[PDB]
């Protein structure tokens, strides 16, 4: 079990890790249907996408994947500063599999 | 993938973007049979619904309609500045799709 | 589609608005069993409820009663204005069918 | 039905109403298997928990319960003022059934 | 019943109180397969887990460890002061059974 984003990361093959550091600059959702998704960007021009729920998930990724629309909203309302991102980087735009926060 | 809220409204049919760039003026929720929705409206007078769940809603938008109503509750208990809706323009009120927060 | 709290409740029997333009003065709640409710008071001397879910209640209401006590108790919380409520007359205390919340 | 939480604990055997008019001193949450309680405390000395979900328990109460833990765990973070508890005294620590908060 | 952390903790095996009595320093949140887990980390260097859920974790448990990750979160976010841990000292990092929190 990874101790840190970095090492968690490292476990996929398809990831990549971002270095914000800052808040995040929008907050976007949406309930239209087959796009139940969220999308956050950086004042840095970074887009990312917490990813519609598809066959590529099973069921706990479900839940984890509606608590980190939980976990963006409240960060964006709070303006919690995000250290790092890990995200898919095949997908478009880069879907967030993990986030760290430190301030 | 859409990346913003923009490219995900022009996806769909009698959809606008209404660019507001103000916070929520008053939030309304119902727990009524056949009226369990919520209603929003700005300073400019204009008013927003979420949508009762019916028939036009496959069952996976359920989920995210739940959620918005949780977002925009939030949104106005924080006065956090609406910057974008995504609204079908054929239901009056205008009916909520997606929502982008900034600023 | 109702536009407005006071139009929504006209399209109910037993119902009226009550205008406190106030905050929760107290929230109780309760998870004995039978008595898993809510209750609001107002420093005008005003007692509601959310009811206990049951047979009164239709399927589609049973997540938005959950929604109303959530949406009290973090009104109550933020010290948010109560605009009005739209209450059932022939319970006691009157029970919540609606809220608005407004500045 | 009861109009507040003196009268609602009046309707139940083995309990007593706690006036604290103070904020929570502490809040425990365990997720141990067995053990999937939480825990208050006051500056008094006075402990209530949320007890285990369990046999005693209908199944209304179990949403209740989930929503009491959420309720004192935000009561004790914002340091609301808890006015009463009824409790059931025929338990260690005594066992909250109802809430009021007042400020 | 325990009527606080120390005695609780004292019920398992492999299980140790870690006294913080410090705010969270940085919160992680992965929603990748097979690593649907928190991790939180504190300035003296701790690092602690909630554990993916699993085959070693019982049905009511299941619950209280999506609760956890709730209360890590807003904790966090709020820099709330961790008072105790008590965790499984047999898993790495070790991983949280549960959390005291106090002024
Ligand atoms: C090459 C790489 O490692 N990643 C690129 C990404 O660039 C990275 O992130 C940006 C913000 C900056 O820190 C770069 O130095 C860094 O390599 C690209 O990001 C785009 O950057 C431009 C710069 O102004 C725009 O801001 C653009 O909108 C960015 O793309 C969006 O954000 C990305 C994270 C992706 O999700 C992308 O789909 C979004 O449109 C992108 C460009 O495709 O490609 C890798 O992600
Ligand atoms: C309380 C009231 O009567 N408000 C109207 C407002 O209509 C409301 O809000 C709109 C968005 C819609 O959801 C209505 O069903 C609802 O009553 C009017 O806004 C216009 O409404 C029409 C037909 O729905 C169009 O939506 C039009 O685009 C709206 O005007 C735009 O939004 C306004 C708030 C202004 O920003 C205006 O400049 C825009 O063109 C307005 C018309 O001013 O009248 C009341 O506010
Ligand atoms: C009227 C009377 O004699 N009450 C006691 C009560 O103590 C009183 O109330 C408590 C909250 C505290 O302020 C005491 O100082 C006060 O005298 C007993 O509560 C326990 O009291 C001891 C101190 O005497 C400890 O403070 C202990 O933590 C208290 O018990 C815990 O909290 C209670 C509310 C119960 O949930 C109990 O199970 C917990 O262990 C109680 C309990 O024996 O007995 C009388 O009510
Ligand atoms: C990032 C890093 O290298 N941290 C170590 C830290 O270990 C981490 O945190 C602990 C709680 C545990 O979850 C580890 O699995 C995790 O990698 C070290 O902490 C000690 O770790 C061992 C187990 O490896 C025991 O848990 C031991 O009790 C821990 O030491 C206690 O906590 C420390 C932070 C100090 O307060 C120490 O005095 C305590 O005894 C520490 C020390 O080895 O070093 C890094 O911080
Ligand atoms: C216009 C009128 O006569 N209305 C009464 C209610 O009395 C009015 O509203 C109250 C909230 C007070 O502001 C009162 O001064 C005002 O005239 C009456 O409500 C009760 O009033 C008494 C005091 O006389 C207490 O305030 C009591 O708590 C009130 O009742 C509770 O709140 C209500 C809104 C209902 O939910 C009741 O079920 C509660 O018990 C009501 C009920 O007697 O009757 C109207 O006709
Ligand atoms: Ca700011
Ligand atoms: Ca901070
Ligand atoms: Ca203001
Ligand atoms: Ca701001
Ligand atoms: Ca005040
Ligand atoms: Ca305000
Ligand atoms: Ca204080
Ligand atoms: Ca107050
Ligand atoms: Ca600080
Ligand atoms: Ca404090």
């Amino acid at each position: 079990t990874p101790q840190n984003i970095t090492d968690l990361c490292a476990e996929y093959h398809n990831t990549q890790i971002y270095t914000l550091n800052d808040k995040i600059f929008s907050y976007t959702e949406s309930l239209a249907g087959k796009r139940e998704m969220a999308i956050i960007t950086f004042k840095n021009g970074a887009i990312f996408q917490v990813e519609v729920p598809g066959s590529q998930h099973i069921d706990s990724q479900k839940k984890a994947i509606e608590r980190m629309k939980d976990t963006l909203r409240i960060a964006y309302l709070t303006e919690a500063k995000v250290e790092k991102l890990c995200v898919w980087n095949n997908k478009t735009p880069h879907a967030i599999a993990a986030i760290s926060m430190a301030n």
